[PDB]
């Protein structure tokens, strides 16, 4: 559901399996996208500006802003991705009246509409009351710093908090497919462990840097970070370092990641953490 | 001077401005090299094994071991860099008689000798009493974790300790040329800062990973780490992240490094640290 400041999928409530993305003269249109694929330009960074229920809706990948083309109130006006103008045609009232969510232009009062919905265009239109083509669902994909710190303290495997660099950050929660892809490209899996000179902390540091670089290379938007923790843990046998993430399906679930071999666990391989950072 | 377990230059006391290195059929010889050049193969990792004052002397770069070619005690026998064998021709007694240091093959009883004051070869030889060709000075280039923790607590800019991943590590202290060389190739100097998405912590984490990678690529020996700290600090204007090191010329001197632009500060740009690690 929509929860204000955050990064989201915006999915049509009118047709299944369909969510919004930005296409790759005239500006690129906001278009429909199948949930069978996860291209980065389906991620929307929604940021509060001024008033209650008012937000900008920015494409995290392309950096451009959801914009009602030419400020037009006309039915069928294209919704496009445009450079930031501060204009009211880049501001959106996102509200529900019964758990049904609409996206309304602050400027025109027209609504983001799936028109004629692999078919369908995304346009502004006056209120429609005989179909649900103006209804949208929002899947949150981010956590705030406050959220993540609460999750760490509540996590049975940790029961403790870690310092964050940012004091009020917004974090994108990656999929395991994404984390794995970054890990496969890093070549850590083919880098042997060696005592002190390339040890567990080095794997976890290098991987944390690789996730930060991947976010930098892929997202033109700013104002959010990719969550990627570090933790140091021990047991009777000695010390170890891991990375850590939370799950999109349950943001209270911490998942530990072993950057030596690209594996995941819920329990950090029974290591008890004593230190960490994000 | 020699302080047991550590990384050293091994300089001749007989010919000024010279120290031992490895050469880049036969095995490579240990050769004399000018202190006007600083190839990584002049760095020797010296590790205690067995009896009082007895050590292996390993080339940190090549990973080979200082080896009296054949347990052969003929005068003039090559001192070479060889794979580890567990052999007593790879074990060295390092002791002083006048605060004059010598290097004696635990096995043949002969001494590492600079034969013939370009020129000059490094050989085993029986005791020499009419010249100083068997006398060496050891310049320490490493710190233990105990040393670095004591330095952090004593540093006026810090007056606090940071956690280390290793609990008893051995660290090589890099030169400014090496650091600036790793930084040049990190590409961080051409990476723009962006709010959250590639922020100060990302520069410091990526740089710390870059140092770890460069050490793994260049040092075939194990059993030591390259020192490279992270710190977070603040002043009224907000938070920042830096890397930190200690100086070769005064190991008590902490130096702060700005991985956004490759500069150094003795005082961390008056940011007051509240968090750090190495
Ligand atoms: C000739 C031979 O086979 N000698 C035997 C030694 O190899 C051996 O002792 C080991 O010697 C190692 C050094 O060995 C080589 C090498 O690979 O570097 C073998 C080469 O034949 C020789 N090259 C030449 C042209 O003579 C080379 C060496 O570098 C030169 O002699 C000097 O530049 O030595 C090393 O020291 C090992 O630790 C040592 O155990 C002994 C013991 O098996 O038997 C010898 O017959
Ligand atoms: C038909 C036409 O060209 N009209 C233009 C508009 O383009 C322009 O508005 C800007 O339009 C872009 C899309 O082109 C985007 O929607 C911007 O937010 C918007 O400001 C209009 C007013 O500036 O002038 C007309 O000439
Ligand atoms: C061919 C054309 O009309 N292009 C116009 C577009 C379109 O109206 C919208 O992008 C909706 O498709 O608006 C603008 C723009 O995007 O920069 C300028 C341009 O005049």
């Amino acid at each position: 559901s929509f929860q204000g400041h955050g990064i989201y999928y915006i999915a049509s409530a009118y047709v299944a399996n369909t969510r919004l993305a930005l296409s790759e003269n005239k500006s690129p249109d906001v278009i429909i996208s199948s949930d069978a694929v996860d291209p980065l330009n389906n991620l929307w960074l929604i940021e509060p500006v001024g008033e209650a229920d008012t937000y900008t809706v920015r494409n995290a990948f392309a950096g451009s802003y959801m914009d009602l083309a030419g400020h037009a109130a006309t039915d069928g006006t294209a919704i496009i991705g445009y450079r930031p103008t501060g204009g009211d045609n880049q501001k959106w009232i996102i509200s529900q009246i019964n758990d049904v969510w609409k996206i309304k232009s602050k400027e025109t009062g027209t609504f983001v509409t799936l028109l004629n919905g692999g078919t369908g265009t995304v346009v502004g239109w006056q209120n429609i009351t005989n179909n649900t083509s103006q209804n949208w669902t929002f899947q949150k994909l981010s956590q705030t710093g406050a959220n993540v710190h609460a999750t760490l303290l509540a996590c049975p495997a940790l029961r403790q908090d870690f310092k964050s660099y940012l004091s009020d950050g917004l974090y994108l929660v990656l999929t395991r497919d994404q984390i794995s892809s970054i890990w496969q490209a890093s070549g850590l899996g083919s880098t042997p462990w060696r005592s002190e000179i390339f040890d567990c902390d080095d794997f976890a540091t290098v991987f944390k840097g690789a996730v930060a670089k991947w976010g930098n290379e892929n997202f033109k938007a700013n104002g959010f970070a990719l969550l990627c923790g570090l933790m140091f843990g021990s047991k009777s046998s000695g010390a170890h370092a891991y990375n850590w993430f939370v799950e999109r399906g349950n943001f209270s679930t911490v998942t530990f990641f072993e950057p030596q071999n690209g594996t995941y666990s819920a329990n950090a391989w029974d290591y008890k953490a004593y230190f960490g950072l994000f």
